[PDB]
C-alpha cells in the first residue's frame, strides 16, 4: 500500500519517522508522497491538521493516523511506543469517518474552503458586524468580535473556549458559536450556540465593511470585498484507520479530565 | 377522526375550545379524549406539555397541535385567529416527528419515564455527586447543584438558561448540561455542555446520598434509595400535525429575538 | 488569653487539637468557648463557617485562625505541621479584617443574618419571580432558579461555580449573581453578576409565592410569607490574626490554578 | 468658564453644538478648546471617549457632559432637548469622579496610557500566550485570544460581552477578563474575572512572542519587543458635572432592560 508519514520536524519525530519507513521497508509498502492510501502524521494536532490539508483533494481515498510525540492529541492519539505494532498492523483495519465543515467566500465582480476543525470570521480592523441568514431566513444582526463555526471533532477546540458544546463526530451537524457578542437594548443576538443539522445553509451577510479576516483550522486570509460567507456540512469526510477501540468521550475525558 | 382539546382553563382559552368543537360538529370529526387521533392543546407550552404526558401511551397514534392563547410558544405555534383555518385543514396534513428522552430510574431491593423539553437531577437536601457514566465508561465525578438532560426541542428551555446550545429538533440527540459545578485544584467537571448521539447511554451514579430529586417536564419527585439514573435517546417520537411551514430558526428568532 | 478550637471531629483533628491545647497548658492561655479572644479552627472551609457562626455575636473581639487537616481552604489556611509555630506565636500578631454581608428578611403580620460566604435565595417549590430593586429603584424582574448574594472572600465559593467574578477581601462590596435566569423576548434580566460598594441596598420582593428558600452560608431555611428581603454590605467584620503572609492571590493560586 | 464642544460630525450634533455655543454667547463664558473648564461632548459614547483622550492631560481641571444625539450612553446621558436647561445651569454644579485605568508598556534597548473604559492585550499574528504576575506573585499562565482590563465605567462595556461583572464606578478598582483561554489537562487558567483593588498591579510577561496588540478605549496599536505590560487603578480620575440624579444602575437598567 502506497503511504506517507509527515513529521512535526523536531529531533523526536523525524527519528519516529525514519523507524517507521525502516519497518515499512519490511513489507509490501511504497513510499509515495504524492498518492498515498495511507497518511501517518507524526507530532500534534497542528501536524495532523496540516497532514489532512495537504491531502484535502483526497479525502475519499486516503485513512489517516496520527502518532503524538508530545502530549495526546484529539486527532493524532496513538503514542510513539507503539509505532511498531502500528507499522504492523498497517502492513496488513476498520475506517471511521467524521463530519468535516464547508466554507464558501463569494465576492464582488468565489472561494470554497474544508475545515476539519473550524472555520472563524472577524474583521479587518474596525467593528465587525454581519447579518446572520439560516436558509434564507434573516435570524439576526451579529454585533461582536466575530464567529466560529466548528465540525463536530473541532468542538474540543476553539468552540470549546468559546462556551460552545462538545458533540460526538458521528452527529453529522456543525456548530456556531459567538466571540464577544454585544447585547443591549438596542442590540440583540442569541447569545447561545447554535447546532445546524446536514443540508442548513448559514450564510453571513455584511452590513457595512466588506473586508473580514478569515480563517479555516490553521489558515488565516484577509479577504476583500466579501458579499457572503456560507458555512454547510460538507458532503466529503475524513477518514481514519481504526486499529483499537479509543472511544471519543474517553479521549475527551483523557484530555480534559485527567 | 376522533379528537379532544385541552385548555389552560383560562376564559379565552375555554371559550376558544368550545367554538372549535362547535365548528368540528360540522364536519366527520368525533370528540373522544380517551383514543383521540388528534390532541389539540390550547394556552401555552405548559399546556401543550400537560397534553403530551395525558397521552404518552399512545403518541404513535397521536398528532399534536398547540395554539397559543398567551405569547407564542415553541410547542403551541399557532395563534387564535386561525383556529377557523385550522378547523376546516384538519377536518380533511403532513406530519413532523421530533426526538423524545428516556430516563430509567433504578432502585435497591426500576421506573421510566419520558421527557418532551428534559430530565433534571438535584439533591434531596445536601450536596450533589454523582458519578458521571458514559457507555459504561467512568467520564467525571461531578459536584455542583445539578445536571439537565435536555431533547433537542428543549433545549430552547431550562437547557439554553443553563448554557447549553439550541439544536434543531431534526438531529436525534440528547444534551447535558452542568448547573453551578464546583471546579477547582481537587474537583474537576468537563464544563462543557455535552452533546450525545442515539444508542449513546449516559449513567448517573450516587457517590454518597442516594436520595435525588428528580424531574420530568412540569413534574418533580423526590426518589429514595437510587441506585442509577440512565439516560438515552427514546425510540419513541412526538408527531406533529403540520399545515404550513414555520421552521424552527424562525420559531427561535420569534421567540428570542424580535 | 481567652481562646477555644473547634475540630471537625475526625480522628486527626481531634488530636491536633488535644495537642495545641497541652502545648497552650505551657503559656498563659485559658480555654474558654464562652467569652474567647481567640477562636481556631481545626479542618476545612466548612469547620471554619460554623466557627464563624457559633461566635458571630461577638466578632468584634474574637480573632479567627482556621487550620486545613484536609486540603487547603480559603480560611483554613495553615498546615498541622505547623500548629507547634502557631501555639507560640498566639502565645506572645496583626489583624486582618474581611467585609461581611447583612441579610434582612421581613414578613407579614424582621429577621438579620450575617454571611462570611453568602446568602442565596430560591423558591420553596415552584417558580422563582422576584422583583429587584436597588436603593428603592426597580432594576429588573428575575426569573430563573433563584439569585445569590456573596461577600468578597465567598467570591471563590458559590459565586464562583455561577459564573461571578473573584475580587479581592479588601474590597467593601458585595456581588450579586444569576441561577439560570430566563430571557427571552418576553423575560429580561441583565444577565451579568454585579458588584455593589457599601451603602446600597439591593431588595428582593415577592411578585407571586411568597414562600422562599433562604440561605446564609451553611444554613437553608424556609421563610413563610415573605414580603422583602434586604441585602447590604454589614458594618460588621470578621477578624482574622495574621502571622505571616499570605496574599489572596495566591491562596487563589494554590486553591485553583495548581 | 472656558469651554468648548465636540461634535460627532453629524447634522444633528454640529446644529445642536452651534445653538449651545449661540446660548452660551448670552452669559459669561467663553470658548475656549486650547483651556476649557468645561468640555461638552455631542454624539454617543465614541464622541464622549475622543473628548477624554483630546482633554487627558488637564484631567483635574476639567468637568465633562455627555449629550446624546443617538441612542442614550453611559457617558453621554443627557438629551438634546435638555440643552438649553444645561446652558442655563452650566452659565451659573457639583462633581462625580470615576476611576481610570493606567497602562505602562515597557521594551527592550516606556509608554504610559490612560483608558476610561478598558486596555486589551491580543498578538500580533500568531498564538497570544502570556504569564500574568500579580503584585510580584506568578499567578498563571494564559493561553487565548487576550485579555482585557477594565474601569469601573468600562465594566458595561467589552467588559459585559466577555462574561465580567458590572460594578459601581464608586469602587476604586479594575477588572480582567479573558478571551477564550484554552484550558485542558495541560494548560489551566482561572476562567473567573478577577476584580483588583487600588494599589494592586497586573503585569502580563511574554513567553514567546513578544509582539502584541494593545488597545486602550478606542485606540489600538502594534507594540514591538515589549517585556512588560502593566496594569493598575490610576491615581487620576474623570471628573463629571453633575446636575441631576441620574444613578448609575438607572443608567443600567435603561440601556439593557428596558
Ligand atoms: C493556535 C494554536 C494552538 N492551540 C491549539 C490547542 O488546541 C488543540 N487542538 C487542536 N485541535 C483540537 C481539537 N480538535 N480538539 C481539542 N484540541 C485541539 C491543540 O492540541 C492545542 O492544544
Ligand atoms: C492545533 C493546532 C493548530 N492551531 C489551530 C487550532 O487552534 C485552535 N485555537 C485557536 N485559538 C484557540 C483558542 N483561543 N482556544 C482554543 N483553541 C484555539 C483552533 O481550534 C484551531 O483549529
Ligand atoms: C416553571 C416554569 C415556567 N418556565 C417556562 C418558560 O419556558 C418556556 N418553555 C417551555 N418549553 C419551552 C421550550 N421548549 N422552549 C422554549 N421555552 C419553553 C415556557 O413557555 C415559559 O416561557
Ligand atoms: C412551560 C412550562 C412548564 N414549565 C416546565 C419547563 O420550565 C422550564 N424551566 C424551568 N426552569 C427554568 C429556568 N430556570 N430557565 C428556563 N427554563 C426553565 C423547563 O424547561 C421545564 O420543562
Ligand atoms: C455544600 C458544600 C460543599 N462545597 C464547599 C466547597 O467549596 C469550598 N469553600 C467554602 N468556602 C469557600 C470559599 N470561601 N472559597 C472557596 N471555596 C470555599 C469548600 O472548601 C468546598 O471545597
Ligand atoms: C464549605 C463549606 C460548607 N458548604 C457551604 C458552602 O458551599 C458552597 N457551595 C454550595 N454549593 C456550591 C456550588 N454548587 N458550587 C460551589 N460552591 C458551592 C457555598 O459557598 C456555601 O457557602
Ligand atoms: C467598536 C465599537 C462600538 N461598540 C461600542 C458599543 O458599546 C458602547 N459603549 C461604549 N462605552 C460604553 C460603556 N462604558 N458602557 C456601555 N457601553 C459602552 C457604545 O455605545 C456602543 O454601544
Ligand atoms: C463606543 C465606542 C467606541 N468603541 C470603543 C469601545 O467599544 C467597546 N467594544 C469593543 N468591542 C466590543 C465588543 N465586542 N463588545 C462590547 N463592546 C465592545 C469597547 O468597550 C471599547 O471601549
Amino acid at each position: 500500500m502506497k503511504y506517507m508519514i509527515t513529521s512535526k520536524g523536531d529531533e523526536k519525530s523525524d527519528l519516529l519517522r525514519l523507524n517507521m519507513i525502516a519497518g515499512f521497508g519490511e513489507y509490501d509498502m511504497e513510499y509515495d508522497d504524492v498518492e498515498p492510501e495511507i497518511v501517518i502524521s507524526i507530532g500534534g494536532d497542528g501536524t495532523f491538521l496540516s497532514a489532512f490539508h495537504q491531502y484535502e483533494e483526497r479525502l475519499d481515498e486516503i485513512a489517516f493516523i496520527g502518532i503524538h510525540t508530545g502530549h495526546l492529541g484529539f486527532y493524532a492519539d496513538w503514542r510513539p511506543a507503539e509505532a511498531d505494532k502500528l507499522v504492523k498492523l498497517l502492513a496488513k483495519y476498520q475506517k471511521v469517518s467524521y463530519p468535516l465543515l464547508k466554507t464558501t467566500v463569494k465576492y464582488g465582480i468565489e472561494a470554497t474552503y474544508l475545515a476539519l476543525n473550524e472555520s472563524t470570521v472577524k474583521s479587518s480592523g474596525g467593528p465587525f458586524v454581519v447579518d446572520v441568514v439560516i436558509n434564507d431566513i434573516h435570524f439576526e444582526r451579529f454585533r461582536g468580535d466575530g464567529l466560529c463555526m466548528s465540525t463536530p471533532s473541532g468542538t474540543t477546540a476553539y468552540n470549546k473556549s468559546l462556551g460552545g458544546a462538545l458533540m460526538h463526530p458521528s452527529i453529522e451537524a456543525m456548530q456556531l458559536t459567538e466571540m464577544a457578542s454585544i447585547n443591549n437594548r438596542v442590540y440583540r443576538t442569541i447569545g447561545s450556540p447554535l447546532v445546524f443539522p446536514k443540508h442548513h445553509v448559514v450564510s453571513l451577510q455584511p452590513v457595512n465593511d466588506k473586508d473580514f479576516q478569515i480563517s479555516v483550522d490553521h489558515l488565516s486570509i484577509l479577504h476583500r470585498d466579501v458579499q457572503e460567507i456560507r458555512y454547510e456540512v460538507s458532503a466529503k469526510k475524513i477518514h481514519f484507520a481504526r486499529f483499537r477501540s479509543f472511544p471519543f468521550w474517553r479521549r475527551v475525558h483523557d484530555s480534559f479530565i485527567e
